């Protein structure tokens, strides 16, 4: 392991959208593979579902393209066909409150899912533990 093991309460059933703390972005997935973010509540593409892998690996899906959140060698989100070794994050909680996603494959980088306030997603080496941008609430809707 080179990460702790303090696990968020699970929420895997429902679909759910990945809230930002760091500007208010709900994380989406375009239908061409971008990803970036919008404070737009109503948008179709901010829809997520969560499924446990294994524990505190998760896959994270667009309920309306079927599409992948992916993180790519160079440390590019994008969304994916198919599940592939880029597509698994390790959900963990962060400050007693948030979530935070990170790449499995890059799991010795530390590179995670984040959102700037502008809306636009980081890559991954431009993360690190500490920063704003990689936590997230998990919001039901």
């Amino acid at each position: 392991h080179h990460h702790h093991f303090n696990l968020p309460p699970g929420n895997y059933k429902k679909p759910v959208l990945l809230y930002a703390s760091n500007g208010g972005h709900f994380l989406r997935i375009l239908p061409d593979g971008t990803v970036d973010g919008t404070r737009d509540r109503s948008d179709q593409h901010i829809q997520l579902q969560l499924s446990a892998e294994s524990v505190g690996e998760v896959y994270i899906k667009s309920t309306e393209t079927g599409q992948y959140l992916a993180m790519d060698t160079d440390g590019l989100l994008y969304g994916s066909q198919t599940p592939n070794e880029e597509c698994l994050f390790l959900e963990r909680l962060e400050e007693n409150h948030y979530n935070t996603y990170i790449s499995k494959k890059h799991a010795e980088k530390n590179w995670f899912v984040g959102l700037k306030k502008n809306g636009s997603v980081k890559r991954g080496p431009r993360t690190h533990y500490g920063q704003k941008a990689i936590l997230f609430l998990v919001l039901p809707v």
